[PDB]
Parts: C-alpha cells; sequence; structure tokens
C-alpha cells in the first residue's frame, strides 16, 4: 500500500488508516488522535520525497513535521493523489 | 537477523551493524556514530517503550524503529542481572 512518506511534494491525498507498526503504537495512536482519519485530505508540504527529512505534512490547517518513519504508518489512497499546482 | 529491538529485559548482545531502514538515513548514521558498532556490547536495560539500552556509561532511550535498526548477534546474547 501507498504511504505518506511516499507522497510527492505538492500533492494531496486521501487517508485511509493509519497502521500500528508495532504493539502498542504510541505515534500512531497519536497521529490518528491530530485528524490523520480515513476521509480526510492530507498533503505533502515540503521536504519529501528527494530533499530529506523531516517531511512538513498538512492535514486540515495544521502542519506537522513527521520522520519517514512515522509518515509510513499513514496509508494514503493512491487513487486519489491530485497535485495543487 | 536478530534486531536490539528484540533483545530481551536485562539481556546483553553484541553488535553486528546498524542497518538503514531507508536511503540517506540520518538516524542510522547516528546511530554508528553514537557507538553502536561491530563488536560492542549493548544491554536491555529498562523495557524489552521505551527502550533503555546501555553502551558502556551511557544509557540511551530508544523508540522501537530506532532499535529495529540496530542488528545483533543471536549467538553472543548473555542473561545479566
Ligand atoms: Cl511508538
Ligand atoms: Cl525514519
Ligand atoms: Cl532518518
Ligand atoms: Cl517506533
Ligand atoms: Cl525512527
Ligand atoms: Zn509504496
Ligand atoms: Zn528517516
Ligand atoms: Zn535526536
Ligand atoms: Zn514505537
Amino acid at each position: 500500500a501507498m504511504t505518506l512518506s511516499e507522497l510527492p511534494l505538492h500533492t494531496s491525498a486521501v487517508v485511509e488508516s493509519v497502521q500500528d507498526l508495532h504493539a502498542n503504537d504510541a505515534i500512531a495512536r497519536r497521529l490518528r488522535e491530530l485528524g490523520f482519519v480515513k476521509g480526510e485530505e492530507v498533503r505533502m508540504v515540503a521536504k519529501g520525497p528527494v530533499g530529506g527529512e523531516p517531511l512538513l505534512v498538512q492535514v486540515g490547517f495544521t502542519r506537522f513535521a513527521l520522520r519517514i518513519s512515522e509518515a509510513k504508518r499513514v496509508v494514503v489512497d493512491a487513487a486519489s493523489q491530485e497535485r495543487r499546482a
């Protein structure tokens, strides 16, 4: 499945779910609590793919800095991708 | 391959290497610089998160994704007090 860690710059996508990386995943839990839920749009604002980290992503009107390991928990719908040019 | 994230509580093991999770892995580079090198002994002192691991006289509080990068020798495991 495509994850947020692979979302190209200036591109939005619809969140499908947030998958635990391991048992009792506090990071995954925190992401869900912050708005990363099925049906909501998330966009890659800066850094990543390429460039490096952190990945600056936006949900609603709030921006978060995520390591690739953190963004990889968020599964997005690849066919919902749209370039915000 | 056995990783530090799998080292049981109060058990020690010898580091084999540090594996990148992705290309251009800065965290992996930091671990290598921190002393997680081939031949060094690492001990799981607190949990089995956070995973508190000790190298020498330094205690590192690692998350599982960070510890999973550190590969250890399975035959080198030792139960400690
Ligand atoms: Cl976590
Ligand atoms: Cl990462
Ligand atoms: Cl990194
Ligand atoms: Cl983790
Ligand atoms: Cl990480
Ligand atoms: Zn993929
Ligand atoms: Zn990274
Ligand atoms: Zn740090
Ligand atoms: Zn974790």
